[PDB]
């Protein structure tokens, strides 16, 4: 599994989570947060996304996101060694 | 060294905190954060050293578990290196 | 590309944004967490690998205080960042 975590503007999270929606993606956590490069309002998205599917999920997130203008924010994609569901405890 | 990463109901947060402490965890950020019709998670930042990841993660499924869906998650991540910022201290 | 993830305290807060400013690193997130219970700050900054140092550095000698709860940060690896006003990867 992949760990995405994806700083987008505020007026666009409506669009993401439904791309996100549209493209299966359920598991999710988000939060406000400050950004920079004078801060400004900014939602951070959390989502782990197994390898086959990462793309997948990037992309809806870019299309959705994007303004064209600068401080659109960005997306990293982070390894994750292990990872476990706490409902089962099963390493998923 | 990995860096965990736990989504846990807040009603089990305590019970949580007391788990890792005897557990011998110790140093850790929280925040709350809002997790799928979304509904209000606690997400923990730990990092540990390579011999406390198993211990902490047993704790954590061990005492956030209920059963019901919403449970949460733990990803455990890698780190390529932490300092410590009183003492300068750097481990890998 | 590495991210980093800084706690430090909110009273050394400006001291640091100052530091990494003049550290041209720029690009950045920062929210409020709870410590420990203390507040913090946790700051979220993607850079590139020549980077990593100048920006480590900028933090340890602004937010260091000597007493305990100075904080840490984490340098993780990242596989791939991407900026979604152009959506090319970097």
């Amino acid at each position: 599994m992949k760990l995405i975590v994806a700083i987008v503007r505020p007026e666009k999270l409506n669009e993401v989570l439904k791309a996100l929606f549209q493209a299966e993606v359920r598991g999710l956590t988000l939060s406000r947060v400050q950004g920079h490069g004078e801060l400004h309002e900014k939602v951070r998205l959390e989502i782990g996304v197994s390898e086959p599917f990462v793309k997948p999920t990037v992309e809806a997130i870019l299309k959705a996101a994007r303004t064209g203008e600068v401080g659109d924010g960005k997306i990293f994609v982070l390894p994750v060694e292990k990872v476990y569901r706490i409902r089962t405890g099963e390493e998923d």
